[PDB]
Formats: C-alpha cells, sequence, structure tokens
C-alpha cells in the first residue's frame, strides 16, 4: 500500500543530492562560509537595526477573496520610486542610495541599513550573474550576456521577519510532511519573465527534517508524487532561483524554532508600477485639458471617444493601484522614509483635477445641442470606466473597514484615502457613483 512519495529528502538522505541535480538544478545554494564575516556583520547589524526602529509590517493583504494578515513582517527597499506588488497590494520602497539619489530625511541607522542592502544587493547580483554564466555553460557542453545581466539586475528587496515564539500560528505542510510553515507553496509573483531571485538567510542562534532548524522547500508545479526538497538555512545561508525555477516549482519557508529575517532580491516586472510611470500617465491623461491656471473650472480640448476613455482609465489607475493602495498601508513607510509623501501629494492633486476632468465629461453628455449619437459614443467610451471606479471603490471602503483592519495599531490602521462625504463642496462629484452610473446606462438604453 506504498505510492509516489507523499514525502520529502533533506541532507540526511542518499537521494537527496541526485534529487537535487536531476530535478532541480537550477536552485542553487551558497553556505555561509562564502560569504566575507565583514558582510555577514553589516547585513545582520542592518536586520536588528531595522527591528529595533519598528520597520517591519505585516501585510493585510487578500487572498482567494479573504483578508488576511501576514504571520511575517516585511519591509521593501529599493530603487527610488520602484513598486512591488503581491497579493494585491502594492508595496512601495523605502529608497536605497542608488546613484544620482536624493538624500530624504530619514531615521540615523535607517538609511545605513538600507545602504547595506544595497551593498548585499551588489553583491548578490555577481554572484548570480556567475551562476546564470555557469548554468549556460553546462547547456552548451551537453546539448545573450544582456539577458543574464538583465534577469540578475535586482532592483529591490524584500525584507522578512518571523519570530515563531510570539507568532505560533502556523499551518502544516499538506503534501510532504515538511512541518510548520512560515510562508505556503507559491510562486513569487510579477518577476520580469525568467529573473532569477537570491535570498539571504538569517536565523537567530530521527525521521526526515530538524523541526527547530528553518529551511526553504521545493516541489515541481502540479506535483505532490515527486518528492519535495527540504533544504536547510543557517545564520547566513543564500539561495538562487534561476531562470525558470520560480515558474515551473513552487517553494515554501518552513520554520524553525528561532526567529530568523531573510533578504529576497527580485527583479521587479515594474514596467507600469514606477513614480515616473504613473506620473507620465497622469501628464497624458492632462494633455487633454486645457492648462493654463489650476482652478475648478476644468475644460476639455476633446470629447473624441478614445481620448475620454484613456483619462478615465488613467483615473482610475493613479486613484486604485496608487492612491488607495498607499494610504490602504496607513503611511507605515513614513516611519522609514518621507520619500513618497511629496510624490503622494502631486499624484493626488493630479486625480483632483481628474475628478474634475470626469465631471466635464459628465457636463458634456447633458449638454442640450449634442446629437444623441455623439452622446452614445461618449457614453459607450466611458461606461466600463466609470463602472469599474465604483465597484473598485466600494471594495476598497470595505476592505478599510474590515473587522481585521480595525485591529491594527494607530501606526498601521488603514485609511481610506481620498474619501469625501456629499455634504463636500470641494469635490466636484459624489463618492458614490451609482446614481450616475444607472442615470447613463438607461440612456444608452432610451429608444
Ligand atoms: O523568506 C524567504 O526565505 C522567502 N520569502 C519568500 O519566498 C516570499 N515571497 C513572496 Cl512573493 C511572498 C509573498 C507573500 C507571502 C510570503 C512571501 C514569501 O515568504
Ligand atoms: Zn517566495
Amino acid at each position: 500500500g506504498l505510492v509516489p512519495r507523499g514525502s520529502h529528502m533533506t541532507p540526511k538522505d542518499d537521494e537527496f543530492y541526485q534529487q537535487w541535480q536531476l530535478k532541480y538544478p537550477k536552485l542553487i545554494l551558497r553556505e555561509a562560509s562564502s560569504v566575507s564575516e565583514e558582510l555577514h556583520k553589516e547585513v545582520q547589524e542592518a536586520f536588528l537595526t531595522l527591528h529595533k526602529h519598528g520597520c517591519l509590517f505585516r501585510d493585510l493583504v487578500r487572498i482567494q477573496g479573504k483578508d488576511l494578515l501576514t504571520p511575517v513582517s516585511r519591509i521593501l527597499i529599493g530603487n527610488p520610486g520602484c513598486t512591488y506588488k503581491y497579493l494585491n497590494t502594492r508595496l512601495f520602497t523605502v529608497p536605497w542610495p542608488v546613484k544620482g539619489s536624493n538624500i530624504k530625511h530619514t531615521e540615523a541607522e535607517i538609511a545605513a541599513a538600507c545602504e547595506t542592502f544595497l551593498k548585499l544587493n551588489d553583491y548578490l547580483q555577481i554572484e548570480t550573474i556567475q551562476a546564470l554564466e555557469e548554468l549556460a555553460a553546462k547547456e552548451k557542453a551537453n546539448e545573450d550576456e544582456v539577458d543574464i545581466k538583465s534577469r540578475a539586475a535586482y532592483n529591490v528587496t524584500l525584507l522578512n521577519f518571523m519570530d515563531p515564539q510570539k507568532m505560533p500560528y502556523l499551518k502544516e505542510e499538506p503534501y510532504f510532511g515538511m512541518g510548520k510553515m512560515a510562508v505556503s507553496w507559491h510562486h513569487d509573483e510579477n518577476l520580469v519573465d525568467r529573473s532569477a531571485v537570491a535570498v539571504y538567510s538569517y536565523s537567530c542562534e530521527l525521521e526526515g527534517r530538524d523541526p527547530d532548524i528553518w529551511h526553504v522547500g521545493f516541489k515541481i508545479s502540479w506535483d505532490i508524487e515527486t518528492p519535495g526538497l527540504a533544504i536547510p538555512l543557517h545564520q547566513g545561508d543564500c539561495y538562487f532561483m534561476l531562470d525558470d525555477l520560480n515558474a515551473t516549482h513552487q517553494h515554501c519557508v518552513l520554520a524553525g524554532s528561532q526567529p530568523r529575517f531573510s533578504s529576497t532580491h527580485r527583479v521587479a516586472e515594474c514596467s507600469t508600477g514606477t513614480l515616473d510611470y504613473i506620473l507620465q500617465r497622469c501628464q497624458l491623461a492632462l494633455q487633454n485639458v486645457c492648462d493654463d491656471v489650476d482652478n475648478d473650472d476644468v475644460s476639455l480640448k476633446s470629447f473624441e471617444p478614445a481620448v475620454l476613455k484613456q483619462g478615465e482609465e488613467i483615473h482610475n489607475e493613479v486613484e486604485f493601484e496608487w492612491l488607495r493602495q498607499f494610504w490602504f498601508q496607513g503611511n507605515r513607510y513614513r516611519k522609514c522614509t518621507d520619500w513618497w509623501c511629496q510624490p503622494m501629494a502631486q499624484l493626488e492633486a493630479l486625480w483632483k483635477k481628474m475628478e474634475g476632468v470626469t465631471n466635464a465629461v459628465l457636463h458634456e453628455v447633458k449638454r442640450e445641442g449634442l446629437p444623441v449619437e455623439q452622446r452614445n459614443e461618449i457614453l459607450t467610451a466611458i461606461l466600463a470606466s466609470l463602472t469599474a471606479r465604483q465597484n473598485l471603490r466600494r471594495e476598497w471602503h470595505a476592505r478599510c473597514q474590515s473587522r481585521i483592519a480595525r485591529t491594527l495599531p494607530a501606526d498601521q490602521k488603514p485609511e481610506c484615502r481620498p474619501y469625501w462625504e456629499k455634504d463636500d463642496a470641494s469635490m466636484p462629484l459624489p463618492f458614490d457613483l451609482t446614481d450616475i452610473v444607472s442615470e447613463l446606462r438607461g440612456q444608452l438604453l432610451e429608444a
């Protein structure tokens, strides 16, 4: 009555190394020994420094339609202006000193910790490039270099902390008997295609895997028959997911007994995920506006269907992918940096102008001498956007009010911003668009 595994291998197993070579050869390990002790010291002090200053936060994430606080605490450090979205939650970088950077005030050591993980970034990048080089050499032996450079060009690291003591609510691994999970089976999302990932692991201080020691687990996608690998991690071990590993396999993190930090360096796919990018989108939308002076008499250059559609889509993007994402996190990074404070003021102001634009379009649609054909063209151009705007607003209000969110501290409690009451003359349109959307449809049905 024995079947395909339902089991896992560790180094305690003879088959371990050969299974590693045959079924997970794009997973690479570099033991703590291969990293200079000086770098170890700076990186671990930087972990503890960011921990004492309270810079790591559990994210109020979303999964299969459920609001869930993560057991693990996190901070995103990386290129200025860059974001990384996972589980419907866009993390904004705490900036690190990339060349030609602006020294935006931060707590004393905080900036020095960010500088440190930049240093670790450079290092791991060198290692990753070396390993992909070696990997290709094997490839050509048995059977571009710009591709390598870019698949290793880490623009962010996502730091994680868990204390299994003060966070004892951990799920059991369901397929292979690997025990307690800090992070369940997953692929890392929103990374550049075929990009590598590098993880520096930092633990503080018989059948199957040792439950007291931290491991990273690996399995093949769709496959619980091939035995999973449970890799032991100690103080300063590094692992690397190369090439298509992250796509073809899943990984998890198995909890040990002691606290542990990790630094997971990534090539975030940020083509719609940078400040410069969303600023350019806002400028594009506002091209349709007469911009001599900034005031409330917003007047539009064209009502061509395509230009209005584009404008209302950009309105949506800045509102929900940026403003609401930033403020849903209650301004926690204000604890680490001020970098995003002016950028978010400026995006909020660009957004307010856009509430202005929408209003202008709604006045036009209701205009006396407007041939009903052109009117119908406008409605059909904008209706999808306005309806998606209304639904996404209902969802963010709720997500800000969930019973789980109200239980967060005052430093991290969500902020449903921007938000205004119906008795607010400062804003040209109501927050609740259901009336407006209904009317627009009733018209499009009109004989
Ligand atoms: O800490 C580690 O060794 C590895 N960390 C992660 O692999 C990791 N990556 C992602 Cl994208 C998520 C995403 C959501 C929750 C946990 C994650 C996680 O632990
Ligand atoms: Zn992961």
